[PDB]
C-alpha cells in the first residue's frame, strides 16, 4: 500500500553525515531508525513523483543484506527512512580502523555482500554506486547495502569512467575492487595520488589494480575471481548467480 | 509490485519443524532462506484463505525486530519464504538450554521485542500468539518476531488473559502475553508452576483468581520493571497499558541502569 510516515512520527537525532543527495540523522521511530532528509525543501509536484518513483525501487528490496527500507516522509522534509546500523562501514575496518579480521570473516563479507548484489540484480536492480563506503557490517557481522535509491572513481568500471554504461556488467566491477580492498587491505592505485590520472589510465585499459598486494592468506581459488571481476571487457566478466556459487564453495 | 517468487529458484533443504500447519525447511535462495510449505496433494481452498490472510499481514511489515518476509508461492506447494534465522527461541535460552543471562541483556530482550510490538500495533496489526517460543534470538543477541498465522489485521494456553481464556483477541491480549514474557525474563521461569493441571490454569485464570508469582523476580531485576510487568498483566483489559508506555518505560531503564 504506503509507507510513508505523517509528519510528527519520527523524533530526528544527531546529525551522521552529509552525502551528494542527502543529510543521514539518527532517529526515533519505534525502535533505532535512520532519516536521509533530501537535498530539497519545497513541495515541487513534478520532483515529487521523481522521489516517489524511487520509493517504489527501495520497497521491493527485501533481502537480509540489503539495508532495511522502513518508510518515507514528505512533511517535515523530503526523507527516506530505514534500519539503524550499528558500527561502521566497511571502508572504516579497512582502511579507518586497521583492524585485523581473520580471514575467514573477509569471504564471509564478500560472499554477503555477493548475496545482496545478487538478489538486486535478480531484482533487475543496478546498483550504480557499489563500494566498501555503502557496505554497512551490522554489529560486524551483517553487511547491508545502501546508497542505491565528481564522484569515487576506485570502483569505477572502464566503461563508465568513458561515457548505456551503467549495468550488471559495471557493478561487477565495483565488487571486484570490494573484493581487492577485502583481499589486499587496501584501495587500488594508492601509490598514485592522482585523480584525473587513474580517470584517463584506467579509461584506456592502462592501468589495472595491482594483485601482488594481496596478502599470502588470500585462496587462489577467488584471487582468481578478482581477475574476472576486475576485467576491462565487460562480456568477460561473470554475472553476480556465476559469482555468488564460486565465493559460497570456500567453506 | 509483487512478492510470488516461482518456484525453480527455491533450493529446499533440511526441514527444521514440521505439522499441519506447513513444514519448514532450510532452504538457499540468494542466500541462506527459510520456506514454510504445505505438503498437500492440494490445498483445497480452506488453506487458502490462511495463506491468503499471512501474506497480507506479512508484506504490510518492514522493521528490524520482526521476521523478514522474503516471498510467497502458489504454483506447487503453498509456501512463505522469510529470511533465515541463526539461532534458537528464547523459549530454548531460559527454559530448554538452561542458559543464564545479565540484567543487561534481559532488559534489552524485552526492549527489542517491545519495539516490534509497538511497530504490529501502529500498523493496526494484532499477533494473537506472543510467546517466547516465537521470539527468535537471531546473531545470539537480536530479536526476531514470527510465526504470524493466528496473526490478523493448545500449548499457547501461558501467554493467554482471561477474556480470551474464559473476538477475544485484541491489542490487550498482546500486551498480556508481553507481560508473560516479561515474566520469563525476569524470572527464568514458566508462569503456573505449582500447577500441572490445564484444566486448573484455565478456570482459575480465567475467573480471576491466578497470577504469576511476582516474588519470583530476580534480585537484580529494576522495581519499574516488575512495576511494568503487573500493569501488563492486569486482569481487566482497560487497565492494561498500551506499548508506546510500554516502550518508554524499558527504554529509561535500559539506560538507567
Ligand atoms: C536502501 C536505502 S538507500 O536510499 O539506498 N540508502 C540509505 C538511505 C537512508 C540512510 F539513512 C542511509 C544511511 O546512510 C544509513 C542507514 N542506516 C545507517 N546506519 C548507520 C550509518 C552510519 C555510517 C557511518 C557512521 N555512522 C553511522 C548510516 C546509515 C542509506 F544508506
Amino acid at each position: 500500500d504506503d509507507w510513508e510516515i505523517p509528519d510528527g512520527q519520527i523524533t530526528v537525532g544527531q546529525r551522521i553525515g552529509s552525502g551528494s543527495f542527502g543529510t543521514v540523522y539518527k532517529g526515533k521511530w519505534h525502535g533505532d531508525v535512520a532519516v536521509k532528509m533530501l537535498n530539497v525543501t519545497a513541495p515541487t509536484p513534478q520532483q515529487l513523483q521523481a522521489f516517489k518513483n524511487e520509493v517504489g525501487v527501495l520497497r521491493k528490496t527485501r533481502h537480509v543484506n540489503i539495508l532495511l527500507f522502513m518508510g518515507y516522509s514528505t512533511k517535515p522534509q523530503l526523507a527516506i527512512v530505514t534500519q539503524w546500523c550499528e558500527g561502521s562501514s566497511l571502508y572504516h575496518h579497512l582502511h579507518a580502523s586497521e583492524t585485523k579480521f581473520e580471514m575467514k570473516k573477509l569471504i564471509d563479507i564478500a560472499r554477503q555482500t555477493a548475496r545482496g548484489m545478487d538478489y538486486l540484480h535478480a531484482k533487475s536492480i543496478i546498483h550504480r554506486d557499489l563500494k566498501s563506503n555503502n557496505i554497512f557490517l551490522h554489529e560486524d557481522n551483517t553487511v547491508k547495502i545502501g546508497d542505491f535509491g565528481s564522484g569515487s572513481i576506485l570502483w569505477m568500471a572502464p566503461e563508465v569512467i568513458r561515457m548505456n554504461p551503467y549495468s550488471f556488467q559495471s557493478d561487477v566491477y565495483a565488487f571486484g575492487i570490494v573484493l581487492y580492498e577485502l583481499m589486499t587491505g587496501q584501495l587500488p592505485y594508492s601509490n598514485i595520488n592522482n585523480r584525473d590520472q587513474i580517470i584517463e589510465m584506467v579509461g584506456r585499459g592502462s592501468l589495472s589494480p595491482d594483485l601482488s598486494k594481496v596478502r599470502s592468506n588470500c585462496p587462489k581459488r577467488m584471487k582468481r575471481l578478482m581477475a574476472e571481476c576486475l576485467k576491462k571487457k565487460r562480456d568477460e566478466r561473470p554475472s553476480f548467480p556465476r559469482i555468488l556459487a564460486e565465493i559460497e564453495e570456500l567453506a
